[PDB]
DNA sequence: GGTAGATCCCGAC
DNA sequence: CGGGACTAC
């Protein structure tokens, strides 16, 4: 899921577990667990304590308990399902948080890459995975002049920059090339090659594409087929280690 | 310190 | 082969 559909899974999943108390923590596959390393112990901390809250930074999502937070990410494909506890697990369910009243908080991922951390509240935005995360893209925190700082004192390409999660927080590699197209510039262009304008034009269309998104692509997985502005087939390439759509007239 | 690279998974190729 | 976010040049 990219950063508009955590959003979605944020305000959907909060009612369906507020209020609820954890009376186990059931681990099939430990590496998903990364604090405390040891996944006994993070099953073990969580136990008794009551769901408080549910926040989102980036891509990650916060539960906030009594004490602790849990920090998750999803990664691909990871989901998060309310159920009962008398019915089978769907496959691939790595992670169960059982309440007292019979549900269950489950966590799918068919590939595995999903972490999880958890923390006492106050220490977990000073700690990984959410130390060093860049503003929210759609916060006046993340503003033309931030981006702009950046982009100066890099090397890299435009693309690697947008998809630093120290720059800005979850800007997925979807939204990268989309608002890249919308603001006419090729991926591969040098983050300190774009003028003050084609910043400024930059940050807004990651606004607007993102903040359309949380509430029809150009060029994502669209190669070979007609630019929607012009005609000309979108290209695929590799950038930044990605795969990379554009469109060769209407970027530059 | 900045930057790339190794790293995890497994279904679709 | 792809992909989000600790180690070594
Ligand atoms: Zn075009």
């Amino acid at each position: 899921p990219q950063l508009p559909e955590v959003e979605t899974i944020r305000r959907t999943l909060l009612p369906l577990i507020v209020g609820k108390t954890i009376e186990d923590v059931r681990i099939f596959w430990p590496n998903i667990i990364r604090h405390p390393r040891d996944s006994e112990a993070f099953a073990a901390r969580m136990i008794g304590q009551t769901v408080r809250g549910l926040e989102r930074r980036g891509k990650f999502l916060k539960f906030l308990l009594d004490r602790d937070a849990l920090i998750s990410h999803l990664r691909m494909e990871g989901r998060y399902a309310v159920a009962s506890a008398l019915e089978p697990l769907e496959p691939h369910t790595h992670v169960v948080f059982c309440f007292t009243d019979g549900s269950e908080l489950r966590y799918r991922d068919v590939r595995k890459f999903g972490t999880m951390h958890v923390y006492a509240k106050e220490e977990a935005d000073r700690r990984p995975p959410l130390a060093e995360l860049g503003p929210e893209p759609l916060s006046p925190a993340f503003s033309p002049a931030v981006l702009a700082e950046r982009a100066v004192k890099t090397k890299r390409s435009v693309k690697a920059l947008l998809l630093d999660c120290t720059v800005v927080a979850g800007f997925g590699n979807i939204y990268v090339d989309e608002s890249l197209f919308r603001a006419g510039i090729l991926p591969g262009r040098p983050a300190a090659s774009l003028s003050s304008k084609e910043i400024e034009r930059l940050h807004e269309e990651m606004v607007a594409t993102i903040g359309e998104a949380v509430m029809h692509l150009y060029v994502y997985g669209r190669q070979g087929n007609p630019c929607k502005r012009c005609g000309t087939p979108i290209e695929k390439t590799v950038v930044a280690g990605r795969g990379t759509h554009y469109c060769p007239r209407c970027q530059r």
